[PDB]
């Protein structure tokens, strides 16, 4: 029951996503209902159907801040990510935050579609990189300077674009 | 390290939540990263690094429904809740969601707080009463009487507090 709950989350996630433009979460919520599909977890089935329900939530209000961190999320834990990629999306969550309360949306929307990106490729090389990335723009925010902060983050959306 | 990268998301977390006024949520963060230290798993230390991290971006969007489902989870997948405790959450998890959808955000608000106390007390008790209560707001919230579905998670709020 809880893992149909879950993947019921994910399809109106994956509908409202298609409907909205938001391919990048919609290719992550089917990814997800599978694996929440294969390793049949109650558990894990709860926790994705928690992050489905706030990415779902946000995207309906347009928040694609939050709903692709919600989405990578998922993706990190149906994925079982542990390790270099799972620090990445860590810290790009850590960065996105700082954006937010730093009064910097077009960052941190940049900074979520990156830990998207890295949550579905999970490549360690990429992971790294982006980290490197992501740390230039924590700095730059951390000491005020706006342009330098979407500098990385817009290279951090290429890297893992071409990735 | 994954066991430290959660209790520290559960600090700021009720950190965050002690300066915004919602003591719900800090304690919530508090009994989990107790949990958390005492179980010392490294996978529900994993999971619960992601609901803490949603929470805590959910306040810092300034979503408070989002906010408190997200710890609800957290209490819910930290305490193993799996009976009548884990099935009212879920109903008032939906609740929330129908409540915003229908732009009735307050009944939305009160109806998240529930859930998280409920999933904190885990009374099987509590959770049974809640849900009657939560079954009349959402029928309210079908015909479009917002008012009785206000009345009805604030008495599902009185009732959940009280509760020990």
């Amino acid at each position: 029951e809880v893992i149909e709950r879950a993947r019921r989350l994910l399809r109106e996630l994956a509908d409202l996503a298609e409907e909205r433009g938001d391919e990048g979460v919609a290719a992550a919520a089917r990814e997800v209902e599978r694996l929440v599909a294969e390793r049949g977890d109650r558990e894990l089935a709860a926790v994705v159907a928690a992050l489905a329900a706030a990415a779902l939530l946000a995207l309906e209000r347009g928040d694609e801040v939050l709903a692709r961190l919600a989405a990578a999320a998922a993706v990190l834990v149906a994925k079982r990510e542990r390790g270099k990629v799972a620090k990445a999306v860590a810290e790009l969550a850590r960065l996105a935050r700082l954006a937010l309360e730093r009064g910097d949306e077009e960052t941190a929307r940049l900074v979520a579609e990156v830990a998207l990106l890295v949550a579905s490729k999970g490549d360690d090389e990429l992971a790294e990189k982006v980290a490197e990335l992501a740390r230039e723009a924590r700095d730059a925010l951390e000491a005020g300077d706006r342009e330098r902060a979407r500098e990385a983050a817009e290279e951090a959306l290429r890297v893992a674009r071409e990735a």
